[PDB]
DNA sequence: GACATGATTGCC
DNA sequence: GCAATCATGTCA
């Protein structure tokens, strides 16, 4: 609470925000009292209306990704795959947001662990979009929820940077190539690394 | 109402 | 290399 990022931090446009991110704590206050950490590491802008990869192209707004057109720090969870959870933050813009792609786990390893079992390496926790929101018990309660304002949610200051494409865009448009996706140099908690453009 | 599909994950 | 699994976006 006292470390507790507020709405100032958020409100800020999507490259910048996604940049931001990285170094950033992530929280979850679990029932049982407990906490649990993870540092991001790797994280994705979405322009909005005129990024051809995102779900508001188009200007497209409909009731399932309205987080991204409300205040920044609003969160947008959505269900992929019928089986996955991917965890998003809105930033200045309306249809514009930040993707969590792969968080350092700091704290509560073990919750984490049986939480992501449905042997696991730590580096098979949070290394991912929807493993990350697994190994956090986060789902399609904690969407529209304001990271800023939240009890069970929220992001701490933490104490070189890859600029990339994203994943999972395809390989056709000058969106699905454009380097919006921003990563920790050398992590070993990255999701996917791009060796060409660490070059 | 119907029908194609996903910013993933993980086993063959 | 590809199946899992279903809410959402569209078209009607
Ligand atoms: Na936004």
């Amino acid at each position: 609470h006292l470390t507790r990022l507020g709405l100032e931090f958020f409100d800020q446009p999507a490259v910048p925000l996604a940049r931001a991110f990285l170094g950033q704590v992530l929280v979850r206050r679990l029932p049982n009292g407990t906490e649990l950490r993870g540092r991001i590491v790797e994280t994705e802008a979405y322009l909005g209306p005129e990024d051809e990869a995102a779900h508001s192209r188009g200007g497209r707004q409909t009731p399932r990704n309205r987080g991204m057109f409300m205040k920044p720090g609003t969160l947008y969870v959505y269900i992929i795959y019928g089986m996955y959870f991917c965890m998003n933050i809105s930033s200045q813009g309306d249809g514009a947001c930040v993707l969590l792609r792969a968080l350092e786990p700091l704290e509560g390893l073990e919750t984490m662990r049986q939480l992501r079992s449905t042997v696991l390496k730590d580096r098979e926790l949070c290394s991912g979009p929807s493993k990350l929101c697994q190994a956090l018990a986060i789902n399609k309660s904690f969407d529209q929820r304001d990271l800023a304002q939240d009890e069970a949610v929220w992001l701490e200051r933490g104490p070189a940077v890859v600029a990339a494409a994203r994943v999972g865009v395809g390989h056709a448009g000058e969106w699905a190539r454009k380097p919006l996706r921003f990563y920790v140099r050398g992590s070993p908690w990255v999701s996917v690394v791009d060796r060409v453009a660490e070059q």
